[PDB]
């Protein structure tokens, strides 16, 4: 036998650091929670029990603490660049790193109007990712994403046209409830190294903005055909407003809510055009997959 | 052996209704789920197998739908109310209802700047709560809440003071994070029956709203000697504010954030003025309660 | 405003302890969850923000540790004892402690047909708990469950006889699946303290295991005529078994399964004596609960 | 833009078969949540909003709950080739189809010493699991796991001789608690199609036994010298016994047990030889992966 791939590392790195401003008192939080696993020349330590090639994973996670502590940690995309980098650097047998990171939200609490100085709020799970692959020779892959964003719409959404055969039950529609929790990725051009992650700094927020934005609108105000087509469009526009991006990919669940039909209840009628009360569906649900790219 | 207690019913039954206004176009949305247990004359289908007591658990499913249909679902208070009261007028042997309602937030999106018709964001999983006790007889005890409202200060929050024993390793600060999630009840007192109820209706949303804006106003302001005197300060203004309220009852976790001294490596300063990046603690975390009421 | 009620204390410590056999080498392991919650003279750390009174979270968390390294962790309802008069005797104004350990499964390996010296399986996660409630004065009130024990029978379960109204669209049966995750808790008599509980060690382990035999042979072999009727067997049964036990409560969620009918599909038979597929129901499931005492 | 990838189809579909021998009146159970995404010559439903070439989701549901009254559930790695093929057979322009299959365990029950013919118990949350790629005129590729075996050892791992440099906090160590959660993949050789997969069906049960057998008691016996080395030797031991394996992945947490120095407290021994009371470490853990294929 023969070891075909490795990788090892530290998972569930919770981390938050705090900058102060000292002029204004203005306090602004970042939690996020961070894994790094590592590759290389490290077959000896699963074959002959060679730990010295085993850069220990308690070190990888002192590592990673230490570099927030050196470096900004926004936006994610250069964090995971500066840690990435500096295994593949400070390692001559080590070669590629491969960071994912997960920030939580802090938003700022208004009260009575104005902003706070140091309060935050969890406003939803919502989460903003990056994953970092960074392999000595080849630069640094860079997938931005979104995930955990949760929204429905009551009606403009229609599923009719698709195939009936004997194994199909579903009526067509012309009116139905769309909800989702949206999973966006979109995958960087490769860059060179660190000097060409540092050169885009400000389009990593710019198009995570973007990208959330066209989102939430495209889903409010597409009269869906399907989830297909709605999520065709989405993607359309974010390559569109973001040359250095290469693919979009979105996966999206079809959450369903039934219809109950309660006419067997003194004639109640909650039905088609008369329908007020839903039953949601835990499971199954629909998964629509698809990666969007340049022409 | 006897019976000493029992009940019985369903359990997370998910509810959703939309409201469809003719006139303007818009549409508003509630989503719940909904537990009832129902108390009476029941013994005997534990004790000899007679079922005839037993009002199907199915069916007590099917009157959550069809009351939904036929009445407001907000406030939940009032919702919980009606629900209850249909069981114990209903069914001569059953003498005693219990309904319990998780509202999850779909909150109105906005699109360029207005408010969209028909589409919804779940902001958080903050949820809003009721525990209706409809008892025959004895009438309405109503229990309101909030809860999953999870808030950080930075700065602004000490702890010093406490008994110093043997047992006693922490060391006092004047400067620490706080963090929690707040759980928070009210307790109205007790209604006569649903006429009651329904004469109240106005005071229940102002009464939520109410508890939110005093404990994150209360949380972002106060300058923290303990969870346990911040959280006193909240429950003594919600009282306040209501006189219709009879006891208040907080319970809050102190989920830690912990130092990390990197002075080990190169001299790195990160503790007391230094500090900067904190390990999020996953577990164990202090749980702090109290129960306030009028003098 | 005044102080109705209050506690605080430390959740979620994670404790784990091996014993070392010297003369054989056989190693034991055991891994619990422990939460401490503490009452007495402490309203002024709520209303005056004097925290003179409070013995700090940290602490508890120290003291948890502590009483595991010189004490024996096993039975639970012993070491909870302990734990719990600790508090109220070490501090004068400390006057009720309230220990919650959720014990976890390690079951040794059979490796090879013979038991391992030092490797365990987590089997299940059924669980084995703990309420002990130390209270100066009035004793100790031990309350000892079994949960997270899933079970399912395919025949011998059946449902009717039921009330039948205008909500009722449940048809009666002979043959059902049931399935459930049993929650049995036993009260014990109230103990004078902790001499008395050292007294009755051995009948702990004992009467958990009865709980346990009771409810599986019961299950397996009842013909169920509802899940009211056999859990009241299963209560019955445990409190003829110990005379120190006051109560037994059962708490079962009925997880249903139902029929698919699949006679749209080329006139093939799924219900009935034909029934072989089933869909699981995650949501809404039956909720039924009992507390069987003494006549 | 273009469509560069698509897959589509239901998630989270739970199904329950029953078989039941008239003879014996022995009843077995098996329950099973599958997900199935289809590929195919589908663009136009993203770019076109053209429905015709869309498989509905629901459709994908009833085929599921036919093909398993239709066919044996078991072995999962047949079911599976058997309802992937279905969909690249029925329709012309679906050209792959990917299964996914995750086995619940419902074992018999022991009642006073024999089987009983009719109940089970859920021991463990362990799984068995499979992912079927069935792709026209490519074959069937079939990986199999187990996965959610969550295993400790109280002595035998020791990790020492790991690289040290300024990053490094680590001591070494002769003597700790290993425990982990298994999951262990074996990827088999392609198969033609579903003929060839009908040729090899008892392999599969007696794969998934030899994996689990030799992960148990490689993990028990090896005196181990990290995570990567005892994972290593068990990969080996797979590989060797199944000729139709080509690699065997797995992916190992360690879960990390801290010693607690007590010292502080009257001079208490509780680190090194003397650690009998150990607090487990939710996060972060560290992550150990290795893929083992044929020289
Ligand atoms: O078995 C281990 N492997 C590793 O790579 C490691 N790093 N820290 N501790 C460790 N233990
Ligand atoms: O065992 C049952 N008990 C009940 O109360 C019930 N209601 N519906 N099905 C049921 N099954
Ligand atoms: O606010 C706090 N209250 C407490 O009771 C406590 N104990 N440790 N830290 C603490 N912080
Ligand atoms: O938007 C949808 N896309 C689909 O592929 C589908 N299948 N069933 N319902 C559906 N809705
Ligand atoms: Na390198
Ligand atoms: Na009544
Ligand atoms: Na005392
Ligand atoms: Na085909």
């Amino acid at each position: 036998s023969a070891v075909k791939a490795a990788r090892y590392g530290k998972d569930n790195v919770r981390v938050y650091k705090v900058h102060k401003d000292e002029k204004t008192g203005v306090q602004t939080v970042y939690e996020m929670t961070v894994c790094v696993l590592l590759e290389g020349e490290i077959e000896t330590s699963y074959t002959k029990a060679d730990n010295s090639v085993i850069v220990a994973t308690d070190s990888i996670k002192n590592t990673i603490y230490i570099t927030a502590k050196q470096n900004p940690v926004t936006p994610p995309e250069l964090f995971g660049s500066i840690l990435g980098t500096h295994f593949i650097e400070k390692y001559n047998h080590i070669h590629a790193a491969h960071v994912n990171i997960v920030c939580h939200r802090w938003t700022r609490m208004d009260i009575d109007g104005k902003p706070h100085p140091h309060s935050f709020i969890r406003d939803s799970e919502e989460k903003r990712n990056v994953q970092v692959d960074v392999v000595e020779g080849k630069g640094i892959d860079i997938k931005s994403s979104l995930s955990g964003l949760t929204v429905l719409k009551s009606t403009n959404s229609q599923f009719w046209g698709f195939l009936r055969d004997e194994y199909t039950t579903l009526k067509e529609t012309w009116d139905r409830i769309l909800s989702t929790d949206v999973d966006a990725t979109w995958q960087w051009k490769n860059f060179s190294g660190l000097q060409e992650v540092r050169s885009h700094v400000p389009k990593f927020d710019a198009t995570w903005a973007t990208a959330r934005e066209v989102t939430l609108k495209t889903f409010a105000e597409d009269n869906s055909a399907s989830v297909q087509a709605t999520m065709y469009k989405m993607a359309e526009q974010i390559l569109a407003r973001q040359q250095l991006i290469e693919t979009v990919e979105y996966s999206l669940p079809n959450k369903h809510y039934f219809e109950i039909d309660l006419s067997w209840h003194k004639g109640l009628q909650n039905t088609g055009k008369n329908a007020e009360v839903f039953a949601p569906q835990s499971d199954p649900n629909g998964l629509i997959k698809c990666t969007v790219g340049r022409s």
